[PDB]
């Protein structure tokens, strides 16, 4: 369902939804399943590329996020145009050795040629069996 998200950038993201999860409520990532998410966002600039930047920090521990194609052109309709909305998903299988925290902190920013396209940092999620 759609999914509380705090905004980094300047508000282009319109929409987040996190299959499985809902609103602000603790939002459960079981390891070793594939997790699915999809923002809807107004791109704030004419642009050829779109890049996937992820930051991810359990118990305050950076972790590095493996696996994810960090070129969305690979699944965008690139050069994307200022001011048309974009429907973006993504559908990532987290590693079942993934370790589990009651505290975890996601940021996600879309990059293009002139700069963040968005941004938004995700405080719910749960990492369980």
């Amino acid at each position: 369902d759609q999914v509380d998200v705090k905004d980094c950038a300047n508000n282009e993201i319109k929409k987040v939804m996190v299959d499985g999860c809902h609103g602000s409520d603790p939002c459960i990532i079981h390891r070793g399943k594939p997790f699915t998410l999809e923002a809807l966002f107004d791109a704030n600039q004419n642009t050829k590329t779109a890049k996937i930047e992820i930051k991810a920090s359990l118990d305050g521990l950076e972790i590095d996020v493996p696996g994810i194609d960090t070129n969305a052109c690979h699944f965008m309709k690139c050069p994307l145009v200022k001011g048309q909305q974009y429907d973006a998903k993504y559908t990532w299988n987290v590693p079942k050795i993934a370790p589990k925290s009651e505290n975890v902190v996601v940021t996600v920013k879309l990059v293009g040629d002139n700069g963040v396209l968005a941004c938004a940092i995700a405080t719910h999620a749960k990492i369980r069996d």
